[PDB]
């Protein structure tokens, strides 16, 4: 059947009044059908009372059933189409399901007619391609998304854990989330999936998958009412906790929350926002089949309703005023459609008539593209019946889909009789107050945390073995990134770099110092004793006369090395060091060897052979002094400063200090020849001396040398005095004696 | 009106009888209209008359007319939607137009209505989740511009340039032909458009657009029949010149060339592959208004045909016979459609009901999603009426578009007057053509659009469209973009090669100053002889001659620097080159010093004043060197860089000799002294020998600052001016002993 209302324009109705075997439509459908189908005829009779809008024009309807099916409504819809082609319809305000209105608009974009749903939600009817001529007062299911992903935003939660139920719902919405919570720097633990039909035990199994990463506690579910039901009592029998953040689905119904109620503590949900309309009501309540003759389906509802036969005349009895009325939650949106209809003709009468109350000529066919892509599209006014507080417009974003409110919920310990609690809204963000929810007003520790990692650059940020988790891991000694090390001899403050380190070395303005001093004292000394000797070369010519000159030579090459010592260190120092010390001391006891052999040499031997002998073994000890070093090339860190060192080792050195002991030793044996024959002022005795001081010099120096190796900071130093000593001595030893009587 | 035939099934079908106001069509479309639809018929008759195909189920018919509008095609075709939910449409077989067969598919996807169609070609259709029930006989628009591609890719054209027309077809087109360039590696050089209506000036400027880069001569067109011909034609108006490649716009007409042919030749065209089918000729010739009842719009076609009325009845003499007769293109296409649907309803009825010939019960609600999704898109059969000789063949691909075959067409003009089209191939999977019998494929080189020629391997491939960039090559600095120098000194471009360094051979300019070296060893030699031979007498023995042997010393010394400054560089060769060139000069100086400071005022006390000038020159000259590790020269035109030298600054060689300098002190002794009348003048020997090594001085200033740039010449001029002044400084000092003594 079909109800129809004459008049000069006719609004076109879809609704669901039967449900969905060989028949096609089931029983009545109550809260859906006929409530709704009740509002839209109030609407018009409240529209074509007024006397601001449609002043002269009268509209009409005509309504048809879906029976739930999209095969029955795009069967019915071809009385409209064709009627387009004994009266034109308008505009259709229809469609209660998605698959409904998707189907009636693939149909209807063809012919050119707007259609207004008021309880169409998909996510895939906003592709303005394919459906060219669709418009909804209700917010695209997509949005939820958006808003729950900031709620956890807000509660700083990182790590959280989704599940979401099979079919269209469930997963547009889970991609949504996915999208939005990557957008947020939010990361997905797991992403589950609930089937239709599934076994307590085979919820244990999710809920057991849930469990299996701990250190998540927020689990977002987008679900349907049975699939949620199922969940918190599989919940509940293993004895486990988490805070829920759902979606619509789960609303504010008492159903989900039924004999499993202690799991559902701290639960956030989001629910379309609604409005009682007062007069609805009061209209609603006065209907009785009698007065009631427009609507086809009033019969049988009654009839269903009050379990009751006309036949036998025992339905007057009953009436609805005894029964209590709860409104159902989406009246709003269909009063607010009607209204949207009409304003846009109001509009196109006041644009397209220039002058005329009633309907002129230039509408008699009315053009769906303009009206729609013009004046439909472009509509705003108050709500009508709105609550007289509030201030809710009516207005079609470009893509078609309607504006958004919706209000957030949660489950509050009132004592004992626990219930929801209302504690925000969305209108374009967030705005919690958090006063209200038990679990944040208390400050009973920390908020309850879902986090993976906490965030200093002194520990690397290493990947953790979850990508989206940073493991912290601090080296203390040596990075160049962020998560990697880098490494040398000789860290920087910014710790992503490196700053070098100063190379430690012996500086002259240290130790050095009286080093210093007593190598000045003696070269000078040095220098007068070679003058004095040069003056009076009369007595002297006596003793050889020429090995006092080298005498004094050594002693004075014996200085150079005291300066030498204490330098920068480069290869060119180390070379030099290391050549030094051997012509040094090889020449300082050659002189000796070659004075004392001379020595009762009689009981061969002249001026030219001595300083042959001489020089022979002088070159002997340069030569093996040459090929160490020649042998050892020279070249200037610990596991523990970067003190400068040449890496030659002092073996070589203690070899040519051997040859050296070698040398004195045949010294000390000669001397003991002849402990002191007097030639020249008795010089044999002085020789034997000094061989003695020598002797005892280089026993106390070369051990000391060896024992105070390991500290650089001593080592040199007692060298260097070592050896001056050893040479100051060889001078008092040998000069002195001389000085004094000559001098004299 | 509405053709009816009974029959067990029925076939629905659209055709547009009727052209494109108040009027909704108009005249009768004869070519399009009324041949397709004498087609039909003929297949459904020729099929109900079949022995082995549907043998006892008979196929009905329901032809409705579109007036080649959408919305006349959709209100008529609610009926076939309303007659299932009343003869219970099957299928429907239709569209000509593209927005058409849109249209209905979009209406008839709802209710699950099957459709084939014959000559739809749009690219849009191709798309599943929109239209999923199409099926269509005649291959997409795209598959052209592939065709096209490869034609292009055969004769290595790679400068070409498009040209295309205003609606679907044309930016369809060279949207697909730009993807299938640039998958092979063609580049473009110019796009242009053609208006609806736009006059000869524009298609005059369009044709100077084209002509204003000269680098491409062949042009691609994708357009409709009177663009290409206002283009054509308006090549000659203007002159110019190009090569023609054309989609199916051109084709194979006559009525687009039409006196340009000298603008259209050497052209190459792509037209759709059709055969003749005879027996149609037969039927349709046969056909008489009086006979043919049950078509309703012959007589109106007739009328407007003839040019004749019913009321005088003047009809009756005309005859269908006498006038020739053309077949349409896609009527192999509308023969094929019909048979592909009666296959697919065979195969049904074989495996479904496989027990009666009769129909069945299961089949009497017919299913469409089954028919479409298992048995339309995997039938597969000879073609009916096809000629002998070939082999074609009925299938569909997964997305419901045909197989596709075409032609490829070439202009030619051989003997005078005899301007005329002939095909040189075909393209079914791949494109196959012969270049015989082309007339321009040897009589000269293939003609040619590349921007650039390939780019020379040794020469630099300079990267400057794709192809548009030349080659610009380069200087002593391998691959396209990659142009290293060699380091700092040579290519080969295997490598960068380092030459040898250059070494002064121990050389022909060089032989001289080991001449004059050696003259001057052997003099001092022989000087030193007579000295010590002479020294019981009384010339030498008087001063005791022992600063004559340190100033031999000392000039056997400076002769030596001619040896070692000249030879081979190395980190000791360079520290003695340093350490001996001031030791030279100082001993001298130091030697000449003392001669005059000993009487200026114990003999060996002036060894000692001696040694401790010498002394301080060593310790210098050691101190500096030690200094700076010496060590062992980057230069232009990649031949002089060979040259090297000891790392150690040449400028502190001169602060270093600034010692020496100073030393240079002999003559202001000397110059005090001359006063006094020395035994045999010595001091003005002195004093003259002095002059003299300042004169050498100053002439050595000059050429160190002239030549510092070649090595030679300076190295030349060093030597010779320190052998001159040793050779000087001896023979001034011993002039009066070698003259007393020989
Ligand atoms: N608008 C709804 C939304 C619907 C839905 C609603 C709640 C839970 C699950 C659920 O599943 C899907 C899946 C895809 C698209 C829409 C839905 C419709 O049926 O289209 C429905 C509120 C309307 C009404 O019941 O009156
Ligand atoms: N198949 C065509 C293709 C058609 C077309 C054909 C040739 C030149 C231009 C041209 O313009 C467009 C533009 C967009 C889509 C289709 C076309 C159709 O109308 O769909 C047409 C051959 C069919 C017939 O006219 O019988
Ligand atoms: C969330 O973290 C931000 C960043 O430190 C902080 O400013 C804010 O106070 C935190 N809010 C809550 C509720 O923890
Ligand atoms: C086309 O180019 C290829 C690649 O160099 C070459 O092998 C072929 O011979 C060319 N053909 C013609 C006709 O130029």
């Amino acid at each position: 059947k079909v109800l129809t209302l004459e008049g000069d324009l006719v609004l076109g109705g879809l609704f669901p009044v039967h449900q969905k075997p060989a028949e096609d439509c089931g029983p009545v459908n109550e809260h859906r059908g006929i409530q709704r189908l009740e509002a839209m005829l109030f609407a018009l009779d409240r529209i074509n009372r007024d006397p601001h809008l449609l002043p002269g024009v009268r509209l009409g309807a005509h309504i048809l059933d879906s029976c739930s099916k999209d095969t029955h409504a795009l069967e019915q819809a071809l009385d409209f189409v064709r009627a387009s082609l004994p009266t034109a319809i308008t505009g259709v305000i229809g469609g209660s399901y998605s698959d409904v209105s998707i189907q009636v608009a693939n149909l209807l974009r063809l012919f050119q007619i707007p259609q207004i749903s008021y309880a169409s939600t998909s996510a895939k009817l906003s592709d303005k391609s394919r459906y060219d001529y669709f418009a909804r007062t209700v917010p695209p299911d997509f949005f939820q998304a958006k808003a729950m992903a900031e709620i956890l935003r807000f509660f700083n939660w990182t790590y959280v854990s989704t599940v979401a139920s099979e079919g269209d719902y469930g997963e547009t919405g889970i991609e949504a989330f996915e999208l939005e919570a990557r957008a947020r720097n939010i990361c997905v633990a797991t992403s589950e999936k609930v089937g239709r039909a599934m076994s307590r035990a085979a919820f244990e199994g999710v809920v057991r998958a849930l469990l299996q990463k701990p250190s998540a506690r927020v689990a977002v579910l987008f679900t349907r009412s049975e699939d949620a039901r199922e969940l918190l009592a599989a919940s509940q029998r293993l004895n486990a906790s988490f805070t829920w953040v759902a979606s619509d689905g789960w609303g504010a119904l008492e159903s989900v929350v039924a004999g499993s109620e202690g799991a559902a503590e701290g639960a956030i949900t989001i629910e379309l926002a609604s409005y009682p309309i007062s007069d609805f009501a009061s209209y609603f309540q006065s209907l009785d089949p009698w007065n009631n003759s427009r609507n086809p389906w009033f019969r049988e509802f009654w009839e269903q309703r009050f379990r009751c036969s006309f036949r036998q005349r025992d339905c007057a009895a009953h009436s609805l005023r005894a029964v209590p009325f709860e409104q159902e939650s989406k009246i709003m949106f269909v009063v607010n459609a009607v209204y949207a209809m009409a304003h846009a003709l109001h509009n196109m009468h006041r644009a397209l008539c220039p002058n005329t109350t009633r309907l002129c000529d230039a509408m008699r066919p009315v053009n769906g593209r303009r009206l729609y892509k013009d004046f439909v599209l472009n509509v705003k006014f108050d709500a009508p019946f709105r609550p007289a507080d509030t201030h809710n417009e009516v207005r079609f974003d470009r893509f078609g889909d309607g504006i958004g409110r919706y209000n957030i919920f949660t489950y509050l310990r009132a004592g004992g009789r626990y219930r929801y609690q209302k504690v925000g809204y969305w209108a374009e963000g967030l705005t919690l107050d958090t006063s209200l929810i038990p679990w944040a007003s208390p400050s009973a520790g920390p908020l309850p945390a879902s986090r993976c990692s906490e965030p200093l650059q002194n520990e690397v940020k290493s990947v953790q073995p979850e990508v989206c988790c940073w493991l912290c891991i601090p080296q203390p000694y040596e990075r160049l990134d962020e998560f990697t090390c880098a490494d040398g001899l000789g860290p920087n403050a910014s710790l992503t770099g490196c700053f070098e380190l100063p190379q430690e070395y012996i500086r002259w303005g240290d130790w050095a110092v009286g080093p210093v001093t007593i190598a000045c004292l003696g070269a000078l000394a040095t220098l007068f004793v070679l003058g004095v000797f040069v003056r009076h070369n009369t007595v002297v010519k006596a003793s050889g006369r020429e090995l006092c000159y080298i005498l004094l030579g050594g002693v004075f090459l014996c200085y150079c090395m005291t300066f030498i010592f204490i330098a920068k260190p480069s290869t060119a120092v180390c070379t030099l060091r290391r050549l030094g010390l051997g012509t040094a001391f090889s020449v300082c006891y050659s002189a000796l060897l070659t004075k004392t052999n001379r020595i009762a040499r009689i009981f061969f031997i002249s001026p030219a052979s001595q300083v042959a002998i001489c020089l022979a073994l002088i070159s002997g000890q340069l030569l093996i002094v040459v090929a160490w070093l020649v042998v050892e090339a020279p070249g200037t860190t610990a596991p523990e400063v970067v003190t400068l060192r040449c890496n030659h080792r002092d073996a070589s050195m203690l070899g040519s200090l051997a040859y050296n002991v070698l040398l004195i030793a045949l010294c000390t044996l000669y001397a003991f020849k002849t402990r002191k024959c007097p030639e020249n002022f008795n010089e044999a005795k002085f020789i034997g001396f000094t061989m003695y001081t020598t002797c005892i010099i280089w026993l106390a120096f070369l051990p000391i040398f060896y024992v105070t190796s390991s500290d650089y900071r001593v080592q040199t130093t007692t060298m260097c005095v070592s050896v001056s000593l050893s040479g100051s001595v060889v001078l008092g030893c040998l000069f002195a004696p001389k000085l004094h009587i000559i001098l004299f």
